[PDB]
């Protein structure tokens, strides 16, 4: 045994030795109980990151935990290939996308390879390859004849000088990011899913999902908007019917949540687009302009609640249906035309919303509701005021006294009688719009024939090739400029006929892509129902806290319609999901004329920290603030920079060791080195003790007439394989598991071992510990154990506990007062000569 550590011999060797064995590759074994534990599939955009690198020892750790328990484990790895890096990378490159992604995958690829992931890379898939697309086209043509996927006119974000679509993320001041040109909103054809149909299934089953951290389930449920109203419809004044047609001129329809505080309604308020408003604002050039700027608004919905509410009055009128009080309409802009009816009342006393509002504009506010004792401030907001448990009804005539639920039905009976309102459930969910207005994306097997319409490539002719050797313009969709592609012929006519030229969001490769690692070569179908049958679900699924909302409703969403195609046998996907924290850094500059500086670029100064300076040079640096790594502040880490500098061991345990996977993360460079330093004495521990005698039996069995200090150490070490298999299996926290193992190794060092049996103690805790630490830092483990040891480790299994050396030892002696029934004395005074161990008698 060599006396050093040196990760990179042993590294490759061990990586070898686990390739040629294959215990990665596996397949549909029905003798070995399945488990499936999937890490989010990465962007292929060239390089691995310290994001990366945490997320897969997460998932590599819970797998090679649950390989040494005996499960047939499946962790599979693949390229989320499609996107916009590709095609701006084309862009400053002149690269084509796809050539562009071949090569990042190939060198990722690599780098994976070299961190030791226990992966199998016979089930690998890259979802830009024909292979992967074809089957999503496949499912969007059976669920577009069904309906689920439909094509409607919707409006979008259109940049005119870089001729493109932009999200609404990308528009700062109405203008665009990149060319700050002032966008235009235009209706163009677009393609959907009816996601909607599956609310509230999709609501629903997240009861299910008893190992979901619930802020998770909470924030699907809060995205969903699932909410049980009143509809209610105020009668248009006599006064107020000027311009209105059809049921307009009749009432204003509204939507609510809080109908047992409808007699406190002071207003009523209308989205810009409503009849009410348009017709007010005839004659009204203040009005018309109000409703011209909301129009030109684009608010994407994490700050629809930050924008300041803003209204004008139209001088309009309705009736409130249940008092009859005259109400002022008003056009606000918080009101969404497409949501409810695109207008709302509003009830200052019991809405922190409209509290607000009619504050701004000295709005009336009457407390309808009271909750206990409670004083009702109408100049101050109390939280209390909008209590749905435990308020009851004041100052509304016959339903005083009334609770939510008793109050709810009240109002509901008094307006279905009168024709004025009933109950109705709305979800504030939109349906999911899929066209992209791009190249590198999945095509949409679609072909528009002037006598056939809208018409679904058949599935003898899918897939529909997207064409890879283009490099992208910037003045608009190749795809669109390309007669090759999309001039083709009609499917069912046999006439000229237009492709589809947008692409499909890419949220839908990652939707199935953990169904078709079970059957990647399969190709007659998304996945083979024998393969989908043997693995079932996701056991464990581990990514980033940031996919929360999209990607796992999305995929719970694709899974619901495979299963209702008849493809899976599950209602949901994921049954365990581990959320990642992120990973942050320190930052550097220098002013010139900012020039952020990666960190593996600087040293610092120290005392016994002056300062920071530049590694090539000397002049000194500017220290700024910690934030997550990104290539804003150029303060990434480099994975591979730490990987040639101390080994891939060395990276997962710093990774495991610096913070729980939920917590962020911090680099540190002394933190790294006391992982590189944990890994020395591991190493070292191991070659003194085989150096004094060489390897023998380890210790097992019955434990009685070994020394106490031996006992002790079996103690801690039982102890510590408890902790250890309660740290991967339930708490998922793998810094205290190595915490752990470093108490055991502390024990161990003041213990006296050189015994025979002592040898045989020290084995079996050194045996023990290589495979406690072996999910973490499998490579060092590997070659120890193969010193300690013949056997082959995983087919030695995870460490048990050995409860005999958890029970402490007994010694019963009697205790008499004056003949008659130091350590045995301060006990027996708890209840003086003392016969050792068998009786003490209180002379007294
Ligand atoms: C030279 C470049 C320097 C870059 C510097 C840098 C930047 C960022 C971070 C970082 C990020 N996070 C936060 C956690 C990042 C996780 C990384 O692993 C996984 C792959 O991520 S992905 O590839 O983005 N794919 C995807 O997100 C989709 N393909 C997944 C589908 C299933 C939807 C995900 O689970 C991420 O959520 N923490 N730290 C660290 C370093
Ligand atoms: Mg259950
Ligand atoms: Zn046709």
């Amino acid at each position: 045994m060599q006396e050093h550590y040196q990760p990179a011999a042993i590294e490759p060797a061990a990586q070898k030795k686990w390739d040629d064995a294959r215990i990665s590759n596996v397949s549909e074994d029905a003798s070995k109980p399945k488990y499936y534990c999937l890490s989010m599939f990465p962007y292929p955009s060239g390089k691995l990151h310290m994001g990366h690198v945490r997320n897969y020892t997460i998932g590599d750790v819970l797998s090679r935990f649950k390989l040494l328990n005996g499960f047939n484990v499946m962790q599979p790895m693949g390229w989320d290939a499609f996107g916009m890096p590709a095609e701006n990378a084309a862009m400053k490159n002149n690269v084509a996308p796809a050539a562009w992604t071949y090569d990042n995958i190939e060198y990722m690829k690599t780098q994976l390879k070299s961190l030791g992931f226990a992966v199998d890379w016979e089930r690998e898939v890259a979802t830009c390859k024909p292979e992967y697309y074809r089957w999503e086209q496949w499912l969007f043509t059976k669920l577009f004849e069904k309906g689920i996927v439909y094509r409607k006119n919707g409006t979008v974000n259109w940049d005119p000088v870089d001729q493109t679509v932009l999200a609404n993320e990308q528009v700062i001041d109405g203008r665009g990011w990149r060319s700050g040109a002032l966008i235009e909103k235009r209706e163009i054809p677009m393609y959907y899913f009816k996601i909607t149909d599956y609310a509230e299934e999709l609501l629903n089953d997240l009861d299910k999902l008893e190992h979901w951290p619930e802020q998770v389930k909470t924030m699907q449920r809060n995205w969903i908007g699932k909410s049980r109203g009143m509809t209610v419809r105020f009668a248009v004044s006599d006064d107020s019917k000027q311009g209105l047609e059809g049921d307009y001129a009749k009432f204003l329809q509204v939507y609510t949540t809080r109908p047992d505080t409808l007699m406190g309604a002071t207003y009523v308020a209308v989205a810009a687009e409503h009849p009410l408003a348009t017709a007010a604002a005839a004659d009204k050039p203040e009005l018309q302009a109000f409703i011209a700027e909301c129009k030109a608004g684009s608010v994407a919905e994490a700050d629809m609640a930050t924008m300041e509410k803003k209204g004008v009055p139209t001088g309009r009128y309705v009736v409130n249906p249940l008092n009859g009080d005259k109400l002022e309409v008003w056009i606000a802009n918080y009101v969404l035309w497409g949501y409810g009816d695109g207008a709302v009342m509003a009830v200052p006393a019991h809405d922190e919303r409209d509290f607000e509002f009619a504050a701004k504009y000295n709005l009336p506010k009457k407390q309808v509701i009271a909750v206990g004792d409670n004083a009702f401030d109408a100049n101050r907001w109390q939280e209390w005021y909008g209590d749905k448990e435990n308020g009851v009804l004041v100052n509304s005539g016959d339903l005083d006294g009334l609770d939510f639920q008793t109050a709810f039905d009240a109002v509901a009976a008094k307006l279905q009688s009168q024709g004025a309102g009933e109950p109705k459930t709305q979800y504030r969910l939109r349906d999911w719009g899929i066209s992209r207005q791009r190249y590198w994306g999945c095509p949409i097997p679609i072909v528009h024939c002037e006598k056939c319409g809208n018409v679904p490539v058949p599935a003898d002719q899918l897939p529909v090739v997207l064409p890879e050797n283009v490099v992208p313009d910037g003045m608009g969709s190749p795809l669109a400029k390309m007669p090759e592609f999309y001039e083709t012929s009609c499917p069912c006519c046999g006439g000229a006929a237009k492709r589809e030229t947008d692409t499909m969001d890419t949220f839908i490769e990652s939707s199935w892509y953990f169904f078709r690692y079970m059957s990647p070569k399969f190709s007659d179908g998304m996945v083979s129902a024998e393969s989908a049958k043997y693995w079932g679900a996701v056991d464990q699924y581990i990514g980033g806290i940031e996919h929360a909302i999209l990607h796992l409703l999305y995929a719970r969403f694709f899974t619901k319609l495979m299963r209702d195609e008849g493809l899976v046998n599950v209602d949901e996907p994921f049954e365990r999901l581990l959320t990642q924290g992120m990973v942050v850094c320190e930052t550097y500059y220098r002013e010139n004329d900012k020039d952020w500086i990666n960190p593996a670029d600087v040293e610092l100064t120290f005392d016994d920290p002056v300062s920071a300076v530049l590694k090539a040079d000397g002049l000194p640096v500017v220290i700024s603030g910690t934030e997550k790594m990104s290539k804003s502040k150029n303060n990434g880490v480099d994975p591979q920079e730490l990987i040639n500098a101390y080994g891939a061991d060395t990276a997962r345990l710093f990774m495991m060791f610096a913070a729980p996977p939920e917590q962020s993360l911090e680099w540190s460079d002394s933190g790294v080195e006391g992982a590189h330093r944990f890994l020395r004495r591991l190493w070292r521990t191991v070659y003194e003790y085989l150096k004094q005698g060489g390897a023998v039996k380890a210790f097992a069995g019955n434990q009685d007439g070994l020394s106490k200090e031996l006992k002790d150490l079996r103690h801690k070490l039982h102890s510590t394989t408890a902790k250890v298999s309660d740290d991967y299996g339930r708490r998922q926290q793998f810094n205290t598991a190595i915490a752990a193992v470093m108490e055991l190794l502390n024990q161990y060092d003041k213990t006296d071992t050189g015994s025979e049996q002592g040898r045989a103690v020290a084995q079996e805790v050194l045996e023990a510990a290589v495979r406690l630490l072996w999910p973490i830092v499998p490579h060092i483990c590997e070659t120890l154990w193969s010193e300690l040891n013949g056997a082959k480790l995983w087919e030695a299994g995870w460490p048990t506990v050995d409860e005999a050396a958890l029970v402490k030892s007994e010694i019963e002696v009697m205790v008499q007062v004056n003949g008659k029934l130091a350590d045995l004395e301060a006990a027996a005074l708890a209840n003086i000569i003392v016969v050792p161990g068998r009786l003490v008698n209180i002379v007294v």
